[PDB]
């Protein structure tokens, strides 16, 4: 077993993201050192077994850090992860990291598990281009531990058909969806999506996107948006034959930066938003607004406009006390 470990640092935060295939975990502990040696490392964070991320605001941005993550089993096992760090790679030392093959840009995976090793990918978006590739395509596939880039922003990944798992993906540029479902379950586990929404078209981006119907999304691991976003989920509004249900489950997520709303349900078309261990930097009520209910319409026949925020129905199956500040 292994835990493939990478960092984001930004100008006011250093963002741990990590998939492993660990047994029976039941903790997780973070460590940080100030030097690349182990021996000398902190504990910083004592995390539940679910998660696969972490967001450190103690570091001093001026300076390099070295992190572990280590895993604990019921068995009384453990796991060390690689190390990750914000000083430059190793060219010596360093373990041996191999990425999958089929690991491109543009690639189409089908029907199984790619692991792409911490490798950067990225393809310039999709409605400024043609009939433009996402930047990896899952049909019933799973694909781990991916960073993507790209200047103005990358074209995102798309769950085409049949159940996606994408874990521990690093969005750094985002265009406007960092995944779009168009097929059953889509599952983000872990991951951090980047936006400073200062590079599509003025208009906000909708981090994860679900345009199948009778679809299901879910977010676990607690997935983190940073900078500036404009909707975390979204089933689409105008889709062509727009329809339901499009459903969405939060098991756990953090935003660390503003967002225009949580999650952009049609209540005329059925979908269920159900949330659960929600972080929002600086959250109060309405700030920003969490379960956003819409009317749903068909493309070229209209504006899909916002109701409203809600909590406890049918179609917003959230409480307050499932949204917290960070």
């Amino acid at each position: 077993d292994d835990t493939m470990l990478m960092l984001l640092k930004k100008d006011n935060a250093t963002y741990l993201s990590w998939s492993t295939d660990a047994g029976n975990v039941v903790r997780q502990d973070v460590y940080r050192s100030t030097s690349s040696a182990q021996a000398g490392s902190e504990k910083i964070a004592e995390l539940n077994s679910s998660d696969r991320t972490f967001t450190d605001l103690t570091a001093n941005p001026q300076s390099d850090y070295w992190y572990w993550v280590d895993t604990v089993s019921g068995n009384n096992s453990v796991l060390k992860s690689n190390a990750a760090s914000t000083a430059p790679a190793p060219l010596r030392a360093a373990p041996l990291k191999a990425a999958s093959p089929e690991c491109k840009a543009g690639a189409v995976i089908k029907d199984k598990t790619v692991d792409c090793g911490g490798i950067t990918l990225g393809l310039s978006c999709s409605g400024d281009s043609d009939k433009q590739p996402p930047v990896i395509t899952l049909e019933n596939a799973t694909i781990k531990n991916l960073r993507i880039s790209e200047k103005g922003g990358s074209d995102g990944i798309h769950c085409k058909s049949g159940n996606c798992r994408i874990e521990n993906v690093i969005w750094e540029d985002i265009c406007e969806d960092a995944a779009t479902n168009l097929g059953k379950t889509m599952t983000i586990v872990g991951g951090v999506a980047h936006n400073t929404t200062n590079g599509p078209g003025g208009k906000p981006d909708k981090v994860l996107q679900q345009n199948a119907k009778n679809s299901h999304t879910i977010v676990q691991g607690n997935f983190t948006l940073t900078g500036q976003h404009g909707k975390l989920w979204r089933s689409c509004g105008d889709c062509t034959n727009n329809g339901g249900p499009r459903n969405l489950t939060i098991i756990s997520a953090t935003v660390n930066g503003t967002i225009d709303s949580i999650a952009g349900v049609n209540r005329n078309f059925g979908d269920v938003a159900e949330i659960r261990d929600l972080r929002i930097k600086g959250y109060k009520e309405g700030k920003p607004p969490v379960c956003e209910e819409f009317n749903g319409v068909e493309k070229g026949k209209g504006k899909s406009d916002k109701y409203g925020e809600f909590w406890d129905t049918k179609n917003c199956k959230v409480s307050r006390s499932n949204v917290k500040p960070l």
